[PDB]
């Protein structure tokens, strides 16, 4: 449903797998590695077209 | 298809010119953007995505439309992405805004003038006019 | 009728906003404009007039609507100029959405372009999207 | 119809008025019951599409 886009350290990263998202963090995977993200840094986008 | 669209970009005078041609039916959209990145890009899918059933967009495998920002907008606006209808239809589009081209100061003033003169052409329909009657009978 | 239109301005953040509406269905196209401008509005109308049947436009008597240059766009377009307040209500809706979608984006245009999709979208019944398509199609069909 | 010219002698753009002839540097125009010649640079011939 949701997926999140991210930056580590400039050019943004993604789409990966939402796997949690807490106060100040996500946690997501992306491809085979899973990462931790503040909140600032990352953008959760749902799939507003289709539903 | 009526959610069938193909978009590329094309150049004229040194500037880049985003067009948008919805497959079904000829009609086009076109923009010129102050730089063929993602971002206006994915700015351009936004606005096309909010006025017709944007379903699946065909285009090449230019870094624009393979940016994330590309999608993302994709993704929240429901598209679907794959990567000659377009490639045929900027060379109407030029052609068109050279018979236009000294009517206007700028550029982007006689790309418009040739969508409108391109969507509005009868034969029989327009290409505007099918493409709202394709989406409307698909309703 | 099919080709009645209302256009007007609107701000946020310190930008322009040219929201035009067709009336009879509420469907809404807008865009971020670098200046409140006859030349920026002229250039929207010409975008606007390729893509549907514009016939006519209702605007207030801002400098921007009035001047040559809209003039010369909408004569070449075949448009007439008028000068129920659907778009008042329309950027109060519009501004509405904005504030709730503001935070899911850095630029302003990007909020401004996901809130008239939310709008154009929404059923409550046809959409907005929907009910410009249908009423259209029908006078061509027709 | 015909056409119509929006020229510039001073700032706004003065408009419209009647194509009588486009030359190289040049334009007759009439706005109005005024005749006037304006280069090229300084009008806009538009043609009556729509
Ligand atoms: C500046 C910027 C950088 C990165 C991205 C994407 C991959 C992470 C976007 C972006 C693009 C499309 C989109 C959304 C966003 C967030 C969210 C909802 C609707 O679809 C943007 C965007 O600008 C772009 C639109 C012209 C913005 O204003 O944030
Ligand atoms: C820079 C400029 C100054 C004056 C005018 C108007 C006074 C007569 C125009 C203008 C406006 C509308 C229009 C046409 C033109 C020539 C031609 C045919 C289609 O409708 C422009 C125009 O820029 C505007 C469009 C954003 C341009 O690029 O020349
Ligand atoms: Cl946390
Ligand atoms: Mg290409
Ligand atoms: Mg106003």
């Amino acid at each position: 449903n949701f997926r999140v886009y991210y930056r580590d350290s400039p050019v943004w990263k993604g789409p990966a797998k939402l796997l949690e998202k807490g106060e100040g963090a996500v946690v997501i995977q992306d491809n085979s590695d899973i990462k931790v993200v503040p909140r600032r840094k990352a953008k959760i986008i749902r799939d507003y077209g289709k539903q």
